[PDB]
């Protein structure tokens, strides 16, 4: 047809715990109630495709048999409710390619894009869409890295990218798994660390291109529509200003793209900002905590002795620096 | 035009290939000359993967070690399985009974494909499942996987062997509750091995095939290298391997199994050959002039691969492995 509305969700992080270091918290109940918001969100929008980038396992090499069941579970969730597909992190495991080509093969309602080739899949309800992925780069790439021809590299490849575009039929959809330049805020850096693409290198011939690998929800341009959803959950206290959830997208053909965020409203964070650690501040904290629904961090700046076991009476502060 | 599923009123027929323990990723005698057999086994494979086309079979019943690694497979031999996988998946609908691997993955992989798809079933666990066959044939699955501790640590006696009893009692039951076809699959090593060859061996689940339950139209078994047809009713067969793994299968008829059910007659089956390489053991006492004059004529014109059993030293032994490319073995 002339419309296609897609739902774009990425970062899931199955199987994080946060703060390991000073109290140890599994998010996989905020995790999932998060995850449920968007795939009802998605039922509710009746979205045509589903696009998923970014990290959806938090353990690039070693994710458990509880974060995996959940991938699997979810990922068939979406398929149940519109075609899904995939843009993989970096693993290491080549077997993961053998099983994403084996699962595209065999289901008409998923696609695992693993390389650089464009892939021609259906919208639920009809609609064509050419993908044009941009992953990770093998090596390849890490191999013939000079960081001169590096750069040359990439930009050979995003110019195949533009040029199959232009052979598209009725929507053309970019998927990138990297950072754009010139981002000063998160950012989580680096050092490193991941590939530093500029946004005009991004085919303008696209309808839309879905980026992932970014915490925090970023509209990089207009023109083409260039989106980092962000995660569903505040995975740490960088992330407390933001607000979490996906991304819906509707395309006509004519029209100019519009999008909107779909909230998951999952748990809020809260710095606690303190001069030194004193009579008052140690009740100030204690008072806040028990009345807050969410984790606390509490950061201070003069020395204050020897400190009560806050992180050991208070089950809600996770974090002290 | 359409790939999916027939659909034939009162049809009472069902065309079944079993094949099981294809062992791909297998590299044999890596102590005295290690020989690849992906390229032999992959023509195997073929030849089975037609004979399932030719024949139009509805359904297609794997068991045993379809891979040689248990733990550790290549990424070669993983991509040998998808692709046969889906090669089979083509011809007709596909269950798949897996030998007990070592990654707890598996399972979640196996019953996610089995979500996705309804031309393949993995059978991970003691429950019965319903699936559909080529032409619409509704066929009762009742597996019996390897045990799960149980076996580590075996605790204890014959309170496992009552485990093992009330298990196949159930699968009986719900054999009883079958809608037309009825299909068993096992992978364990029945009782009484007559006699090829018991290793293996090795740390082993037995079961008398009385245990077995009768009222299924077939028991597909797996895990045995050799080709056995334990019984007649219910009729129960270890396919054996596609090819000859060691020099113990040397007298022994590789290939899969084609069987045919009816809803009045009793099943009958064809079996399917690969015609695999054979293999060849050489006896001697001492290699002598006379032994020489025996392996290097024999080993001339032999398709196959070669092992020569000697008793005793005498003398410096001549370069027969790098003069007959056959040799693989002179223990
Ligand atoms: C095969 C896909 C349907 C789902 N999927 C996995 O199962 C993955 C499994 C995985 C990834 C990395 C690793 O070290 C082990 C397993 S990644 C991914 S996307
Ligand atoms: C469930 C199917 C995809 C077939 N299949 C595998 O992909 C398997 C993969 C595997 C097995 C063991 C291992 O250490 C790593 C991967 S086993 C098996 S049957
Ligand atoms: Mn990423
Ligand atoms: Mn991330
Ligand atoms: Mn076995
Ligand atoms: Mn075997």
């Amino acid at each position: 047809l002339k419309e296609l509305k897609i739902l774009h969700t990425s970062d899931w992080h199955l199987g994080v715990t946060s703060w390991t270091s000073s109290r140890p918290v599994d998010r996989r109940e905020e995790l999932k109630k998060a995850l449920d918001k968007v795939v009802e969100e998605a039922e509710k929008r009746e979205v045509d495709l589903i696009l998923l980038t970014g990290d959806l396992l938090h353990s690039r090499n070693n994710p458990s048999v509880v974060a995996l069941h959940d991938l699997l579970d979810y990922l068939k969730r979406m398929m149940r409710t519109a075609p899904v597909v995939v843009l993989p992190g970096n693993h290491d495991w080549k077997g993961l390619k053998l099983f994403g080509n084996f699962v595209t093969s065999i289901s008409s309602d998923i696609t695992f894009v693993m390389s650089f080739e464009p892939v021609d899949v259906e919208a639920k309800r009809g609609q064509k869409v050419r993908i044009l992925p941009f992953p990770y780069p093998d090596e390849s790439e890490a191999l013939r890295k000079n960081e001169g021809d590096f750069r040359f590299f990439l930009e050979s490849r995003l110019n195949k990218l533009y040029e199959e575009a232009l052979k598209k039929e009725d929507f053309a959809i970019f998927m990138g798994h990297f950072t754009v330049e010139g981002l000063a805020g998160y950012a989580g850096i680096e050092q490193g660390r991941e590939i530093i693409i500029n946004r005009a290198l991004i085919p303008s011939v696209v309808d839309y291109a879905a980026l992932g690998h970014i915490h925090s929800f970023r509209e990089i341009q207009k023109q083409p529509l260039t989106i980092y959803p962000g995660s569903l959950i505040r995975i740490d206290f960088g992330e407390e200003a933001d607000e979490k959830g996906a991304v819906f997208v509707e395309l006509k053909r004519g029209e100019p793209p519009r999008y909107e965020r779909i909230d998951a409203s999952p748990l809020p964070l809260k710095t606690l900002y303190y001069k030194k650690i004193d009579t008052s501040a140690l009740k100030s904290i204690r008072d806040f905590c028990r009345n807050f629904p969410g984790y606390v961090r509490v950061v201070y700046e003069e020395d204050s002795g020897i400190l009560p076991d806050l992180m050991g009476e208070i089950d809600n502060l996770v974090k002290i620096e």
